[PDB]
């Protein structure tokens, strides 16, 4: 008879019902949209380890929700693989993921939001933020990470917004797809012989021209790629904003010394939370948390906020305090399986939020509260329409 809560409170984040699922059923049973029973995990230290068992993967029956469907046996989505397919593609990636290289953006990612921005204030409007900023420099981060040249961003932006939004047609998104994939090959190519030094160069040089790197295999996992972050980050970013939007103490604090958005970034992070549903594992093993084990081969998510908001973490979890000690959230992954991308999620999110508030001080909602209105179509989180002016 059982359900996963929406929830989301709202207001701002997010444990809804979890109170009580939190403290008691801390893996209760649960039904799925699908109504296949699944477990459901709720406790700071319950939802880490169970994130790094030795048995847990990703595969066949029976994981996760989206009507449909353990279906298909989709190939790849390597991202839904336990080892050793899934490691050679995380670790395919890793390598260029990594920081040293993510901080080295920070000039072309500040150049970017800064550009994107010229035209914010200059086409002025009371303008949808969401649409405007948020999804825009998530898009372009992620070409300034993809090494996707001059201004076919829209050649880019675009394929994005059809290919992957609301309604088609299943021939014309087909037919973005068609480009975003003419504009790749166009740069896999390109980069075998003239290599820059980013994504595609990293995938092609090192590992596809000499090694498993199959030109079939990389669109895949480059699609993959832009697939982690369009979403979940603009999700992040335009949240993350209305937070601070209505609630002025915290751009005060974030003001009076300006060196924290990273310690506020982290922490949003893990309030907002807006990675919740993390894949589902099906449980290899029959597996003891906080005794409560969960059965050999069955359905167990690890709710990123229960976890988030758990005492066991961090004292006083609902309040955004951003002197925190201790906040080794996870809003990213646990485990094998954690955000490679959250390097870049980081320099994605305050170079975003902080020139936002540096050079558009007290913008404000157009909407209204009585209409602003937050997604839940995927299970990363976000919100439909951000509405403001300045
Ligand atoms: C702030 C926004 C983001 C959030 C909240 C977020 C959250 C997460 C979480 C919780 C996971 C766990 C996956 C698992 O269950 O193993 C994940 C996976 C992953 N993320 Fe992100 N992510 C964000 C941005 C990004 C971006 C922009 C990228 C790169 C485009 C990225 C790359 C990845 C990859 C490659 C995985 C799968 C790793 C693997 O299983 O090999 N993330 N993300």
């Amino acid at each position: 008879p059982r359900d996963f809560p929406i929830q989301r409170g709202c207001p701002f984040a997010a444990p809804a019902e979890y109170a009580a699922l939190r403290t008691d059923d801390p893996v209760a049973r649960v039904t799925l949209p699908t109504r296949r029973e699944a477990w459901v995990v709720t406790r700071y230290d319950d939802v880490r380890e169970l994130l790094s068992d030795p048995r847990v993967s990703a595969d066949i029956r029976r994981p996760g929700f989206p009507g449909e469907q353990e279906a298909g046996a989709r190939f790849r989505p390597f991202i839904r693989t336990d080892a050793p397919e899934h490691t050679r593609y995380r670790r395919m990636l890793l390598p260029a993921f990594t920081v040293r290289r993510v901080r080295a953006m920070r000039p072309a990612v500040q150049a970017r939001v800064d550009e994107i921005l010229d035209g914010m204030l200059a086409a002025g409007g009371p303008v949808d933020l969401v649409s405007a900023y948020a999804n825009a420099v998530s898009t372009s981060v992620i070409c300034e990470l993809l090494g996707i040249p001059r201004h076919d961003l829209e050649f880019f932006r675009d394929v994005t917004r059809i290919s992957g939004s609301r309604n088609s047609t299943a021939e014309q998104v087909s037919e973005a797809l068609g480009g975003l994939f003419g504009l790749l090959g166009g740069l896999v190519a390109e980069r075998r012989e003239e290599p820059r030094d980013d994504l595609i160069s990293k995938l092609v040089t090192d590992h596809l021209v000499p090694g498993n790197v199959t030109t079939e295999q990389l669109l895949s996992t480059l699609g993959i790629t832009i697939n982690a972050g369009r979403e979940t980050t603009t999700s992040m970013i335009a949240l993350s904003t209305l937070l601070l939007l209505d609630r002025p103490e915290l751009p005060a604090e974030l003001r009076k010394d300006p060196d924290l958005m990273p310690a506020a970034v982290d922490e949003l992070l893990r309030v907002l939370s807006v990675a919740d549903s993390i894949p589902l594992r099906v449980a290899a093993e029959d597996i003891e948390l906080s005794g409560r084990t969960v059965p050999a081969d069955d359905g167990v998510i690890a709710l990123l906020a229960g976890a988030n908001h758990d005492p066991e973490q961090f004292d006083d979890p609902e309040r955004v305090d951003f002197h925190r000690t201790d906040n080794h959230h996870v809003a990213f992954g646990y485990g094998v399986h954690q955000c490679v991308g959250q390097h870049l999620a980081r320099l994605e999110l305050e170079v975003a939020l902080e020139t936002l508030l540096r050079r558009v001080p007290t913008l404000r909602l157009a909407g209204e509260r009585d209409q602003v209105v937050v997604k839940h179509d995927s299970a990363t989180f976000g919100l439909e329409e951000l509405m403001v002016t300045w």
